[PDB]
């Protein structure tokens, strides 16, 4: 199976785990609470994790910005080498 999706994790509690990694770009999905039946992305960077939202469009893609995905997985998979932050390089990663 994949290991990155953690199913309805709160934030708080995807927080408290990624802050534990060694790696910036260690992440997962959640199911977002806040929106319910929609996904978050949880990334560790530095002594902060990062959120982001995973945008879907009327076809039901999912993005972060701008390029497009047919599932979840591809989009995770597009991000392990190209970056999710527009601020700092950040690849993603499987959690240790």
């Amino acid at each position: 199976p994949e290991f990155w999706f953690f199913g309805k994790i709160p934030r708080a509690k995807a927080e408290e785990m990624l802050s534990k990694q060694r790696h910036d770009g260690a992440f997962l999905i959640r199911e977002s609470e806040s929106a319910p039946g929609d996904f978050s992305l949880s990334v560790k960077f530095g002594n902060d994790v990062q959120h982001f939202k995973v945008l879907r469009d009327g076809a039901g893609k999912y993005f972060l910005w701008v390029v497009k995905f047919n599932s979840l997985n591809e989009l995770v998979d597009y991000h392990r080498s190209t970056s999710v932050s527009r601020n700092q390089q950040i690849f993603l990663r499987d959690i240790e």
